[PDB]
């Protein structure tokens, strides 16, 4: 036998940091959680017993805090590029560092209609993540994402002139509910180190906001055919307006609203266009996804 | 043996509502997790398989659809309410109808500044509740709450002159980060029935929007010397406001963010008026609780 | 305003137990999850930011690691008997001490088969717990239970006759599967201090090893009526076989697997007799409760 | 803009299947979730709200059960392959079938030292899946997994003689707690399609079994170096026990079980030799893996 792959780290490390402007009085704050795995010439700690090449876990999470104190945390595209490099560089026998990092929301409070100096809200369980992977000699190919982005629409949704056989039951709509939780991601050029990440700084928020904003606009504005004809349009735009991302991945469950036929009940009309109560369903769900680059 | 105590009926049963203006064309979605469980002369189905006392859960299932088609399902206290009322009435050996209610967010999109007329976000996982028990010769006895409401101040959290002996190592903090998960629970005056209920329309809404917003301001404002003494000033002010209100809930968990000493690395400081970076706790967590009613 | 309840404490404090016979070399392991939460003169911390009166719910944290250290940590009543005994009688001014304790799993392992001297397997999320309430002056209130023992039976389940009216869909059924989460706690009869729970040890382990044991027997062989009928020989059994407790409650699922009609496809009969593959329903479900005491 | 890359289908799908022996009147019953995936030429379903390309996940859904109805549902690598086989044979526009399968345990019960022929216990959350993809002109690869196997041992776990430097504080130990959640991952040789995988049946449940049954023994006798080594020594046996399969995966977290210094109370010795009470670390933790095949 012999090893084809390894990795090893540690996951699941919570992060909060601060910043606090003495001048202003304002704080403001960032928490994530961070995994960090590393490969490299580690075989000899599985096949041998050698756990000289093991940088200890613990030593990694201690690593992850250090790198917190002295870098930024914002944007996490950057700090997670600062953090692969330090494990690459530092140790001569690891040869890649792969970092992935949630970013938790913490949303300035508004008290009176004025913005906080140091209180904040969990406005949703939506998390800004990437994934960063440091690899010696090939650069930093970082994935940026959203996700838990948690929407419907009541009306403007269709799914009809699908393919019917022996096997469909469904019936065609022309006006249906459209729910899902928004997972979409995309794919950086690769760059040469960390350097050119830092040329770059300032696009990785905005072309986050971006993402985010022609998300939710196509989703509200689009009178869609189908789950695959709204995420096109949402990737395309991003791509027309970003050209250091190469693609855009969206993976969306179809959360299904289920009408209830009530008529056995003193003829109760609560189907087609009287539909008023609707039965969610928990599962099954559909499951869309897609990768979209450029022609 | 004898029974004792004995409820029975339908848990998590999910219900959507929507209201349509066709009018305007602006739509607003209601969306609700649903928990009847009813009580009376049903010992014989325990006892002697006797099921011609039950009520099936099933019916009961679709009872809360019917209810919700020929019913508001705002505010929640309303629809339980007569939800629980049907069932005591409609039925004569049921005496009791136990309604739990969990109104989960769908809060409208802004899309370039301006609602749009059917396209909603979930921001948050924090819940509106009820708990309404309906009992027959005994009114309605209804419970409003609001849960998972995750906040965090970065200063302005204090916590010292506490209790010290043999058993203590905590350092007294003249500055530190508090952040929990609000559970906040005012207990209504017993209404006679759905009439009373019907009667108070109005402060339903109204009281869960004074106990949000003194809640958000009161954490945000007080600079805290404890869970304990925070807590005391949101549910007395809202007990001040609503005089319909016999008592206030809080339950409040201490979500701990520890500071790190970093001092070890390159004589690195991360602690006091050095504190940066910190590690969040996942567990243990303290946990804090007070009942508040009116002197 | 006034406090006209409080309680505070310590949640979620994981605790693991390691015994050694270092005679024979056979380790032993506990695992648990404990919750301690203090009543006492105590409203002035909330009331007047009185932090002396507060031990700190870190300080309980560490009361629990120690108490652990120096006592037995099984059975869990007695062990939760110990601790908030500890909490009333260390401190003047606390009259009460509500112990919450999970047990989880760690069975030992058999390799080819004989038991392993320290290596364990969890065999599942099913827990034993115990809720134990020291009260000054008013003994220690018990109760036992187990929880999450997730079962299923394939036939010997029905559900015919019951309430039929203008709600009801529900087709009768001689023929059915019965799933549920078993949720069954009994409560001991008032103790009057620690010593009183001394003296019944070796009944707690007895009594939750016959709870068990007639919960398994009595599902597998009832050819059940209906979900209430099934817990009640349960509970009176367990009533029957411990004098010392003095109620038996059941909370428990209808877990709902439906038949799926496959007729329209090629005449597939999936129905009655020959129902094979169904849908397990992830939500709604049945709920069902009941308290048996003696009569 | 151009489709990279897409797959679309129905996720979450529960099933439970009954076998009735009416001979014996022994029943035994398999329960799954299922998701299946197609892959082909649906990119106009994306760009073009071409919908006439979509096999709705609806019926994705109908065929599924279907599916089960008409063939065994085990081994899981079977009926994931004849599932996955059916889409790519029955449309000729789609190319590729993804067909994950997670299977759920129900164990016989033992009443009274005998097999209940009906009766069935949820004996842990563990696991066992497959991931069979079936590529039109490339045959059936398949991925099997045990998942969720929670194990831990008290002793016989070592970690020392890691790499040590100024991000380092871990002590090293000689004896330790080692705990760990199993996810273990056999990938098959390609097999040719359906047929193929029909002639090897008997393999899969014998390979599974192996799996776990090198799995546990090496956890329990391994006096273990690191997770590194002792996991490496459980892939190579499996690698060894089937020649069918090309390599072994093993994901492992290191559930850390911390000491408590309680030497600060009265002198109270708990750690090292004498190190009974530990807290375990819901996070962060270690994460190690390899991929192991033949030299
Ligand atoms: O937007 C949809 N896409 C599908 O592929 C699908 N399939 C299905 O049953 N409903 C839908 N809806
Ligand atoms: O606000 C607090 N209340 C307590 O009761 C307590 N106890 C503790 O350890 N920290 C805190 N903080
Ligand atoms: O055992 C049952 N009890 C009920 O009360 C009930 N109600 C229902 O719909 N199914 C069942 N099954
Ligand atoms: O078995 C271990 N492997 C590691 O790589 C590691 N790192 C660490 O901190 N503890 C351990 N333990
Ligand atoms: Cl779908
Ligand atoms: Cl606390
Ligand atoms: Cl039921
Ligand atoms: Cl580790
Ligand atoms: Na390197
Ligand atoms: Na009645
Ligand atoms: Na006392
Ligand atoms: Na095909």
């Amino acid at each position: 036998s012999a090893v084809k792959a390894a990795r090893y780290g540690k996951d699941n490390v919570r992060v909060y940091k601060v910043h606090k402007d003495e001048k202003t009085g304002v704080q403001t704050v960032y928490e994530m959680t961070v995994c960090v795995l590393l490969e490299g010439e580690i075989e000899t700690s599985y096949t041998k017993a050698d756990n000289s090449v093991i940088v200890a876990t613990d030593s990694i999470k201690n690593t992850i805090y250090i790198t917190a104190k002295q870098n930024p945390v914002t944007p996490p595209e950057l700090f997670g590029s600062i953090l692969g490099t330090h494990f690459i560089e530092k140790y001569n026998h690891i040869h890649a560092a792969h970092v992935n990092i949630v970013c938790h929301r913490w949303t300035r409070m508004d008290i009176d209609g004025k913005p906080h100096p140091h209180s904040f809200i969990r406005d949703s369980e939506e998390k800004r993540n990437v994934q960063v992977d440091v690899v010696e000699g090939k650069g930093i190919d970082i994935k940026s994402s959203l996700s838990g982005l948690t929407v419907l629409k009541s009306t403007n949704s269709q799914f009809w002139g699908f393919l019917r056989d022996e096997y469909t039951t469904l019936k065609e709509t022309w006006d249906r509910i459209l729910s899902t939780d928004v997972d979409a991601t995309w794919q950086w050029k690769n760059f040469s180190g960390l350097q050119e990440v830092r040329s770059h700084v300032p696009k990785f928020d905005a072309t986050w906001a971006t993402a985010r904003e022609v998300t939710l606009k196509t989703f509200a504005e689009d009178n869609s055919a189908s789950v695959q004809a709204t995420m096109y349009k949402m990737a395309e735009q991003i791509l027309a307006r970003q050209q250091l991302i190469e693609t855009v991945e969206y993976s969306l469950p179809n959360k299904h609203y289920f009408e209830i036929d009530l008529s056995w009940h003193k003829g109760l009309q609560n189907t087609g266009k009287n539909a008023e109560v609707f039965a969610p369903q928990s599962d099954p769900n559909g499951l869309i996804k897609c990768t979209v680059g450029r022609s």
